[PDB]
């Protein structure tokens, strides 16, 4: 769930979610919509595309299952559809870490999403 989400970012980056990947380029947040803007934005078009994959649980809402092993974020539990969830959510984590050199707020956060109107890009 989203509060599971926050956890994992911060652990990885040091960052709040919600402070800094909530309204950030084309993906980043709510909405999306055209083509991501920097590698940042590309982690949360893959999160998008990675939710929209899981079918019989909600990938927002429930509640998966996770340790963390020195220093690693491991997916544990028996439902499948909730270790997706758990994949998704640790996969855009460690996505925004390789790319915190190029996170760039200035430019970035609260871009308008007006203008991520050219030609999506398939998941």
């Amino acid at each position: 769930n989203l509060f599971q989400f926050e956890k994992l970012i911060k652990k990885m980056t040091g960052k709040s979610g919600m402070l800094w990947y909530s309204a950030y380029g084309c993906y980043c947040g709510w909405g999306g919509q055209g083509r991501p803007k920097d590698a940042t934005d590309r982690c949360c078009f893959v999160h998008d595309c990675c939710y929209g994959k899981v079918t019989g649980c909600n990938p927002k809402m429930d509640i998966y299952t996770y340790s963390v092993d020195n220093g690693n974020i491991v997916c544990g539990g028996t439902n499948p559809c909730k270790k997706q969830i758990c994949e998704c959510d640790r996969a855009a984590a460690i996505c925004f870490r390789d790319n915190l050199k190029t996170y760039d707020s200035k430019t970035y956060w609260k871009y308008p999403k007006k203008n991520c109107k050219e030609e999506s890009e398939p998941c």
